[PDB]
């Protein structure tokens, strides 16, 4: 049973939680990931990757019991005395962000002791000549160095709230000041094309490389939702992340906004060299949210033309799928031929991996429109998650096949995001109260953990 309170859609979102959850608890505990179908797990860093993404997500939902045993956990078992290597990014935006929020949420300093040992534990990336730091940092021995070879941008550009707000809550300014180095390294660098940035960077050297070479998907796309994040962050007073972002929007505009035939759906494509390539990765769907939130706290209005296209765009890629799930890559028509689709998928790409970029956004189009639309697409996309993802002996499994209503074909894995990100911006989407989470109190980091706005 559930509180009494919840609307029917928050009660739904809080079924299908504690479904999944249910396969963590008894299959994967502690581990990283849960594989539902096997009933077995994954480790990627061995560090509960799947709970502490999870500790916010499950305290918004009210589901107590389940956050004080996974709490429990956490003062007992996660130790970062480990030899392991970790991707400085990845480990940030789930675990130092995930324990951040957990502490803000429950008050608990338990996260917050845990959050500072890790910081201190990453900082060793950020010892480079150029000082952009390594992709990968060994917590227990101290080692970085980079991948098995450049960092990427939204890796070195994507870890600034975690780290800047690590700094306010300790007092230990060291975290800050070296991911505002890396901010301000990339804001005066050049090889950029109208705000657009390469998708990857020499630590040696500190400059771009993979020259002309443009996407808002893989590689690239926290970058600039961070730009216009950390100016929220920080109370709007940085006019140079707001700079940055606008001449990035307008780059946008000019080299990789389209539109397909014969619908004339807005989206996003990439460019290589000049060539532009009608392809889209799901990833590139958090831009209409980003693009709603920038407008809620003063952008152009163009923003919010461009966030209601792209976030029908983002919902069509959904619903023209006959499971009605959003494959990783979408293809679009950009020259006239009648009887041609707008969507087309390479059978390669057919892939969900339960991604949270669509109901994110929702989330934002919602709170700055107030049109309840967004609520019901949002309903209609958890409808196919249930439908076609979910393990009976617990847990929702990402699919092979969003294109065979029959045959979807699970992949046995249940990505920390689907409880860190999708499910927590799907119960916050159907919520009809603009103080919970507000956009003008909180902001959310790229792995829906959400930091308070500095006053
Ligand atoms: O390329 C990726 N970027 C996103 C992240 O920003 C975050 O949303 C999840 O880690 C996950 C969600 O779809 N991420 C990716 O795999
Ligand atoms: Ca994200």
């Amino acid at each position: 049973q559930g509180p009494v309170h919840l609307n029917y859609r928050q009660k739904g979102v809080i079924d299908v939680f504690l479904h999944a959850w249910k396969g963590y608890r008894k299959f994967a505990w502690g581990h990283d990931e849960l594989k539902p179908v096997s009933r077995s797990f994954s480790e990627w860093f061995g560090l509960g990757l799947t709970l502490i993404d999870a500790l916010d997500t499950m305290w918004i939902l009210g589901l107590r019991k389940e956050f004080e045993e996974a709490r429990k956990w956490v003062s007992k078992k996660l130790h970062f005395e480990k030899d392991v290597d970790v991707n400085l990014f990845e480990s940030t935006i789930r675990i130092l962000g995930g324990l951040l929020s957990a502490y803000h949420l429950s008050g608990d300093s338990l996260f917050l002791r845990k959050a500072e040992d890790f910081g201190n534990r990453l900082m060793p990336a950020f010892r480079t000549p150029s000082k952009i730091p390594y992709s990968d940092v060994n917590i227990g021995t101290g080692v970085a160095h980079p991948p098995r070879s450049d960092s990427t941008v939204a890796e070195v550009t994507s870890i600034q709230l975690e780290f800047r707000e690590l700094s306010r809550l300790t007092g230990d300014k060291k975290f800050q000041e070296a991911v505002e180095k890396v901010t301000q390294h990339i804001h005066g660098l050049s090889g950029k094309k109208d705000g657009l940035v390469p998708m990857f960077i020499n630590t040696h050297s500190g400059l771009f490389t993979h020259l002309g070479v443009f996407t808002l998907g893989a590689r690239a796309d926290s970058y600039y939702e961070y730009l216009l994040k950390q100016w929220i962050q920080g109370g709007k007073q940085e006019t140079q992340l707001l700079e940055d972002y606008v001449e990035a929007i307008e780059g946008v505009r000019t080299h990789l906004l389209r539109h397909s035939e014969p619908s004339k759906l807005t989206f996003v494509g990439e460019l290589a060299h000049g060539r532009f390539s009608a392809k889209m990765d799901h990833l590139v769907c958090f831009l209409p949210g980003t693009l709603a939130l920038g407008v809620y706290h003063g952008l152009p209005a163009s923003h919010m033309e461009l966030a209601q296209e792209l976030m029908e765009t983002c919902y069509q890629m959904n619903r023209q799928m006959e499971t009605g799930l959003s494959p990783e890559i979408v293809h679009f028509n950009l020259y006239p031929q009648p009887g041609r689709r707008d969507v087309e998928v390479k059978p390669a790409d057919r892939h969900n991996l339960l991604r949270p970029e669509t109901v994110e956004s929702l989330f934002y189009l919602y709170r700055v429109t107030g049109d309840r639309k967004y609520q019901d697409w949002g309903w209609e996309i958890l409808q196919s998650f249930s439908r076609f993802t979910r393990v009976p002996s617990g847990g929702y499994s990402s699919i092979n096949n969003v294109q065979d209503p029959q045959k979807p074909e699970p992949r046995d894995k249940m990505e920390s995001f689907f409880l860190g990100e999708t499910l927590k911006y799907l119960f916050l989407l159907f919520s009809d109260d603009p103080n919970l989470l507000s956009l003008d109190a909180y902001v959310f980091n790229t792995e829906a953990h959400p930091l308070p706005i500095w006053t």
